[PDB]
């Protein structure tokens, strides 16, 4: 169904609410230079172990820059001096699914960063988490060539009890990996998934998956 | 290579590393629309010099993370820009605000060249280590952008001896093992996933393994 994708095409972008090109001028021990970034925003991301099903909770969704960088790189000049072209020839939408960790941007303010991973749990995952359930795995640079944004990995375990019915929160598919493939799952080249998701895997099989 | 002197901020409309396009798709037999950043995939190399007991990284300053750094502590510094040329950015950061350590990384933008290449270049222009390129193995490959980007990653590994390493900006770091995790989990220490990731995992994978 999400990954039911047809009509590609690509145009160039002008004006958006979700691109903010910026140059940075500066003189680095005397030397004068630019550099090209984007301002973006801080992010969430929480990794879920689901003790009921002895599985990591993560998503899958259709993401059209990697669905465009695919095409690209299938078939060379498809992005070329596009500066509203039907992709021809194309691939199906499944080229451009990824999995990733649950994740969200720290645009609400008020909110603790807890509470932003809680809501994109509950909204991407359908869990229903406490902010005092969510343990600080790591915090880190993301993207530091074109963005300047901290991204911060939460990790808790949770229960079918805590899981929503099918529906409930008003396209993201939940994923159930089981601890018995998730490192071979990390490691499937033919997989599109996010350094999020191979640290995560890995770090809970060695930090967490002993002690159960 | 940490002072950074009369930073302003400006609008960015060309660029070599930014390209602006939208998707436009149908998916659910819905009209949909998309906005990313056409960039330049890249590759990452974990070195472990043996000689040293040490892993090897990089100390760069990153204009976008001290851009961030600005614009938390002095909100709406990355406003918009108007006509009248770049903003002055008085007062600003220092520039240590705005310096990291990853690892040994660069943009995949040379035709003809396969991602091994690519990493052996890097490993010679950024930590002066000699490198060929089957001495390279494949850690991961991910998409480090995924919403406003779409750029695929290439981690590799190799271990390396002084025998390859170059005599007498970028800072090439020596981190012993003894202290790799601790270093990793330090949140003061402006450091990237891959880093956390790449000392996670040779710990785990390639250290036991070791005497
Ligand atoms: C000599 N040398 C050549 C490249 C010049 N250069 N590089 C970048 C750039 C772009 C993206 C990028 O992404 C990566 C790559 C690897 C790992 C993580 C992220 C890294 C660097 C750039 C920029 N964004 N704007 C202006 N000039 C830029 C600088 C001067
Ligand atoms: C209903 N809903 C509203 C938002 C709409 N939307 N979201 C994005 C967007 C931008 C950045 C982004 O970054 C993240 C966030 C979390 C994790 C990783 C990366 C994610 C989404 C967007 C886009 N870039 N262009 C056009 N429309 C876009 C889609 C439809
Ligand atoms: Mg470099």
């Amino acid at each position: 169904s999400m990954e039911r994708i047809e009509g590609a095409s690509v145009g160039r972008c002008a004006a958006s609410p979700y691109l903010r090109p910026l140059t940075l001028h500066y003189r680095q021990n005397g030397a004068q230079k630019s550099w090209d970034f984007m301002k973006t925003h801080d992010s969430v991301t929480v990794l879920l172990f689901n003790s009921s099903r002895r599985s990591l909770v993560l998503v899958k969704q259709f993401r059209p820059a990697v669905y465009a960088g695919e095409v690209e790189r299938r078939f060379p000049g498809s992005l070329a001096a596009v500066d509203p072209r039907e992709l021809q020839p194309a691939l199906p939408g499944s080229a451009g699914v990824t999995v990733e960790l649950c994740a969200g941007l720290v645009d609400q303010p008020g909110l603790s960063l807890e509470e932003v991973a809680c809501k994109e749990a509950w909204e991407e995952c359908g869990y229903h988490l406490a902010p005092s359930d969510l343990r600080r795995v790591a915090t880190y640079w993301s993207g530091v060539g074109l963005t300047g944004s901290r991204q911060t990995m939460f990790y808790t375990e949770v229960t079918d009890a805590q899981r929503s019915g099918p529906g409930g929160g008003l396209l993201i598919e939940v994923v159930h990996l089981p601890l018995e493939g998730a490192q071979a799952f990390a490691d499937d080249p033919d997989i599109p998934k996010t350094l999020g998701v191979i640290f995560g895997v890995s770090w809970f099989l060695s930090q967490v998956a002993p002690n159960l």
